[PDB]
Order: C-alpha cells, then sequence, then structure tokens
C-alpha cells in the first residue's frame, strides 16, 4: 500500500506504544503474525523502534495485510488516522 | 523444484529472519541438515544473506528436500506462501 | 538422548524464561556449566533463544548431562514434562 | 559535494546514531536508497561506522543526492549544521 | 553495447556491492549465468573487483545480455543510471 | 571405483564446502591423507574446486580409499548419497 | 566440424575459463580425454590459451568428438551458442 | 600426543567457543602462544573453525604443549574430558 | 607491567562491569584513551569481553599507562586489589 | 623517514585498529590516498595486517607523506608516540 | 618519452598494484590496449612485475601513448608524480 | 650453519605462517632482505612453501645471516626452538 509508504515519516513519530500493544494483538488474532514476532516487537523500549519493526514487517507481507492494519489503526487511535487524510 | 527458482527473486526479500530461525529447526529435526550448517546460517546478520544460504543449499539437496521446505514454509509465515500463488 | 531431539521443536516454544532461570542454576550447582555460559544464556531477550542455547549446549555435553536436565525439567514446570509424554 | 568532503573528519565524530536512524528514513521515502542498504547501515553497533557507511555511500550517488542529505541534516540536529558553517 | 564501455570507468567506482548482490540474482533468474559464476563473483571482497568481473563477463555474452543488465541496473540503484545520462 | 567416476559430474556441483570440511577430517584420522594436502584443499574459495581436488586425489589412491570416502560421505550429507542411487 | 573452425576466431575470445572447467569434466566422463590432458589444460592462466588448447585438441580427435563438445557447450554458457548462429 | 589425534573427530564438534576463550588465555599466560595467534583464533565466527586452528596448532608445538592443553581442558568443561575416557 | 600479566587469568573473571564503567571514565579524563575506544568497550554485553579489551589494550600502551590503571583499580573495587597481593 | 623504519617492529604490534580507522580518514581528507586503498586496508581482520599495509604503503609515497602520518599519529593515540621517543 | 625511461628505476618500486588496476582501465577506455593484454598484466602477483609489463609495453607503443599514461598517472596517485619532478 | 640444515626436515613442518610474518619483518629491519623478497614470500598460501623460500634463501646469504634468523626464531615461537635442542 502506498498510503503507508508516503506517510511512514510521520507514522514512526506520532503513533505511540500503547496503541502498538493493541494492534499487535488484533493482528495476532487474524493469524497474520506468529508469537515470536510479537515477542520480538513488544520487548523494545523506544516506541519508535517498534514502529520501525511493524511498518517494515507489514510492507513485506503483501498488500492484503495492509488493509487489516489500516482498520486496526482506525479503531484504536482514530484521531491520527483521521488527521492524516 | 521450479517453484522455488521462479520466485527466488521475491523469496530473498520478503522472508524475514524470525521464520528462518524456525525453518532451520524443522529441517534439523528431519535429519536433512546437520548442526554445522545451522551454525553457519544462523550466525549471519542480514536476513537476506540467510535467505541466500538456505535457498542455495536446498536446491543442491535434490528435489525431495524441497517439499519439506515448502510445508515448513506454509506452516509458519503462511500469508507469504498464499500470496505467492 | 533422543527424547530431547525428537521434541526440541516444541521445547523451544512452550518452555518459558522463568523456568530457564532456575534450570541454569540447578545445573550450575552440579558443576556441569561454569559461570560464563550462565552469563551468556541469561542475558538474551527472547526466551526462545535461551532455549536454543540450552538445548544445543546440552546435546554437546555427552548423554549423562541429559538426565540431570530432565530431572530439573520435571521439578519446575512439571505440567509440560507430563504433557509431552 | 565539497562541503561534505571537507568536513567529513568532523561528520564521523559528532553526528550520533539517533539522528542517523531518521536520516535513513527520510532518504528511504524519496526513493534514494532501497531497503537492503538500510538493513546494512542500521544494524551496526558504533555510530561512527554508520557515519562511514552513509558518508561513503552518498558521495557515490552523484551530487543531487547530496542536497537532500543536507536538508535532512539541517532539519534534525540543526545545531551541528549551524555550527559547521 | 557502447553505453557500458564508454562509462565503465565510472561504473567500477560508484556501483556498490549491495546492488551487485541483486543484479546477480536477477541475472540468475533469466538463465543468463549459471551458479558457478555467481559463486566466483559473490566471494570477492572489494566491490570494485566484482564490478570488473561483471562488466567484463557481460561484454563477452553478446549484446542481448546487455539490455537485461541495463534494466536490472535501472530498477535497483536508479539515481546512478539517471545521473549517468 | 566406478560409482565415483560415473556420478562425478554431479558430485562437483551439489556437494558443498561445509561437508568437505568434515570429510577431510575423517580421512585425516585414518592416516590416509597427511596435513599438507589438507592445507592445500581447505584453502580454496569455491567449493567446486575443493571437490575437484578431493575427487581427483582419491581416484589416485587406489580403490580401498574409495570405500572410506563413501562411508564418510553417507554419514554427513546423507540425502545426497541416498538421492544418487 | 566446419562450425567450430569458422567461428573459432570468436570462440577463443568470449568463452571464459569458468565454462572450460565444466566442459573438460563432461568430456572426461565420456572417456574422450585422459587425466593428463586435463592437467595440461586446467593449469594455464589466461583463458584464451585454454581455449586454444581445447579447440586445437578437439579438431584433432575426429568429428564424433565435435558433437559432444557442442552439446556440452550448449548446456553451459547457452547464450553464446544461441548468439553464434 | 595420540589422545588428541584419536579423539579430534569429537573435539571439533562438542567443544564450544566459550571454553576456547579461556583455554587460549591459560595458554597465553604460560608463554606458549604469542598475541598474534590469539588475535587470529579469537576472531573466527564458527567455533568449529577455532577448534580446527587450536587442535592443528598444538600438534605442531611438540608434545610438552599437549599436557598443558589437557590440564586447561579438564579444568574448564570437565564433563567432556571425563566423558571422553 | 608483569603484575597485570601474571594475574590476568583472575582479572578477567572477578572484575565486574560496574567498575569497568568507572575505570574507563577515569582513563578518559587523563587523555589516555579517546572516545572511540570507550564506545567500543562499553557496548559489549558480557563483562569478561570488556575485561579482555581493556587488559589487552593497556599492555599495548607502554608501561606508564599501567600505573594509572592500577591506581584507578585500587580506588574502586579495593577488596579485589588487596586480595590479589 | 628513518623514524618509521627503525620503530616499525613495535608499530605493527601496539598500534590498534581503532586508531587506524581515523588515520586512514585524516589521510583521505588531504588527497594522499584514494578510496580504493581505504577499501583495501579497512577490510582486513587482524589489525597487524592493516599496520603492515599502511606502513608499507607510506614508505613508498615519498617522505613528505611521512610527516602528515606522524602528526595524525600524535593527535590520536598520543601516549604511544610520546612513549616511543 | 625520456621522462619514463630516466625514472623507470623508481617507477617499478613505489607504484603499487592498486593504481595499476585503474591505469589499465583508463588505458582500455581509449582503445589503446585490447582485453588480452589486460588479462596478461592483471593476473600477475607481485606488483613490480606488472610495473615491468606496463612500462615495457608502453615504451613500445610509440610516443603518443606515453602522454595518456602520464595523465592517467597524475590523476590517481598524484603525490608520486609531483614528487618525481 | 649445520643446525638449520640438519633440522630443516622438521622446520618446514611445525613452523607456521604466523611466526614467519614476524621473522620476515625482523629480518627487514636489519637490512638483510629488501622489500621485493618480502612481497615474494608473504604472498604464498601454504605456510610450508614460505618455509621453503625462507630456509632456502637464508642458506644462500652466507652464515652471518643464520644467527640473526636463529635469534628471531627463539624470540617468537620459543617452545619449538627449545624443543629442537
Amino acid at each position: 500500500m502506498n498510503f503507508i509508504k508516503d506517510n511512514s515519516r510521520a507514522l514512526i513519530q506520532r503513533m505511540g506504544m500503547t496503541v502498538i500493544k493493541q494492534i499487535t494483538d488484533d493482528l495476532f488474532v487474524w493469524n497474520v503474525l506468529n508469537r515470536e514476532e510479537v515477542n520480538i516487537i513488544c520487548c523494545e523500549k523506544v516506541e519508535q523502534d517498534a514502529a520501525r519493526g511493524i511498518i517494515h514487517m507489514i510492507l513485506k507481507k503483501g498488500s492484503e495485510s495492509c488493509n487489516l492494519f489500516l482498520k486496526s489503526l482506525k479503531e484504536w487511535n482514530y484521531p491520527l488516522f483521521q488527521d492524516l487524510n
């Protein structure tokens, strides 16, 4: 998805860890990620690094995994998604 | 197997180390690889190089070792395998 | 011991760090490991990597070091050992 | 660009990793670098080595890629760029 | 092809190994090179020597193999190809 | 032995250096080779050349030295030996 | 065979050593050459000299040995053989 | 010493780097090795290669240097030495 | 200094990282080390490796740099220095 | 310069890679070395070999290039230069 | 040209291979040398021998080919050319 | 000197390259060898060949050059020299 690439400069800045901890779960429910990638992402200290791991690990998993991330991104932390349009 | 050769341009890009660490184990269980090749593959830094070592070391071990790699590739990181068809 | 090899696919998944921190000590008491290997294993972040280091470092120390690991594995975290049979 | 060459003695000293992690992203957005060079640069330990890789990999990519690096260097870590003139 | 010959003074200087590792793959997919030439080229240390081996091994394989190299050179490391015109 | 000659086209292709490093040792234990031939074989870069040196240096040492090579070849890297029959 | 004679001006130029190392093997399997001629050809430095020795040593061994050389030349380094027609 | 030669098949497999890092020091104290050989051995990645360098560099330094290696081998990693008898 | 060499077997074991972090600073104040060596030593995980880097980097800087290290070693972590005599 | 020749026995021993990485840069700024010699020197593993390459490549570039090396050697790692007088 | 003859005692000593690898290329661009002479010169081990081949093969190719060699010698490795006047 | 001749059977076996790299330097300091012989000896792969070149090149340079070689042989790698008496 181009929408993630073009705004990934701002996505690694104003996202927040507290919403990452939820997006990773909603992704784990839909059988996109296994447990090891959650244990690797969720253990980092600075949330910007987790943003790097998630953004870089979703652009690798085709384009169908982008839509799920976008819905799970507009459910939690909606003001950012509405602000970015 | 032709399926690996024809898609090996994309397999060395969107694979990921975290799933390689499991594929190498599932291969080690079935007596395909010995320990030294695991110690050689698992010590590299960039995951693309590990993808090169695995892809280049499976095309050498006949064609029966391809099917096991394909099963262990469709168990972990299924969205890539489903996307590639 | 074959019992570790045949189930090492599941041992690197459902083990847990909190029991590794005890198994390493019970091994350190019986003069199997020295301190440097404990400092190397206990400093890793993801517990699966510690499981890899322990499982790969016990299959190297003969077969007598397997029984001690099995006893220290059935004392703490007994439901896993009972479930695996 | 001569400005980078003449001050590259000081650019590999007072730069810092935390700003490199942003410069690499702002470069990745503008289709200058691909992902593999980011995975190679961002994995090094000492920030001076990352400064060597970036400075040596930009002087090779013509002169138009120097101006973008200079803008992305004057946005983040402005006091260094203002101090160097 | 004359375009490679006339600019091969600059192609062995500002190319980089990280893009060679991809060009060799995209060439290996199209049945141009076999595995042994990849094992000979990819094992050299200084990237300039790999540039010598590739540039000297493509001018020998007719002119039809030049176009594929040029496309695979404008996909990865595009700023160099655009700068060289 | 005819079995080595008739399949030596495929033995110099799908063998691998990592198993050569063990076969040379298992040969060195049984007083077949001295150290200088190990220092000559183990220093080459491309594994195919080491395959040439070993295959060409065993057909010279009678036929009794073939059986040891075959056993040491079916212990490590068994899938190749089983595939070749 | 006239096809080798008429194009031997270009065969001693764009052939390459890396394919000679395979053609000599595929010839040695079919009991065409003995080992001493392989030890004579494979020890030369410039690949053009090996091309001279091989091309001059095949035109002497009748015409039936030309067809095998042509097949082994169209298996490895096919783009040259297809380009030369 | 024959004891090292006859069991060097197993010594290059189940030794481990973590004990090599200590054996090299205990050897460096007794003026057996100088610093350059320590810098050559300690920089390798796979521990099996370090085992090769140490085992091959001790069989060259007479037989008196074997006893020190055996004592320093039975102090650290004692279960291996006791298992090997 | 001979005192460091003769006890370097025990200095790389019972030293500790928490005192290394202070010795490196007290050395940096007296213009013995520059910043890059501090960034190289302080980034290692196991404290024994830092002990190796410091002990091996002081025996290279003459003998006058030994006395400062000994004073800075008897200020912090005094019981070890008093125990070693 | 005689001062380098007469002390080159000790300069290839107690120098260190960490200061070589800076001397090569300060030399690269003053248009003494080009990039290829830096890529050749900086890629070696053991620092003693880099000391050999630098010391042997400076005694070839006249005597005016010795003074610059001496200044850049007395700026970083001053205690060695002061100890050697 | 007399300038090469009178100083060829010093040109075969302080030149270096790393600059020869570039001078041969800059000569190959201007249609002075063909590929076979580059394959003959570039394959020698000691750089002094390459200096002998180049210096002896340029004094044979008239005097117009000397000026190009002098320019390509003053572009790379300038301190030698400036020192020799 | 007879001592070198009578033990040169064992000197070409248990010497090692790592000490040759120092003996050649200590010889170069005392104006015994020039640089070209160092470039000839130090470029060989198998250390036994370097032992052949050094041992055969010292028996030619009178007998006074033997004592220097013997001292430089008893400084580095002392256990061999003490074992050989």
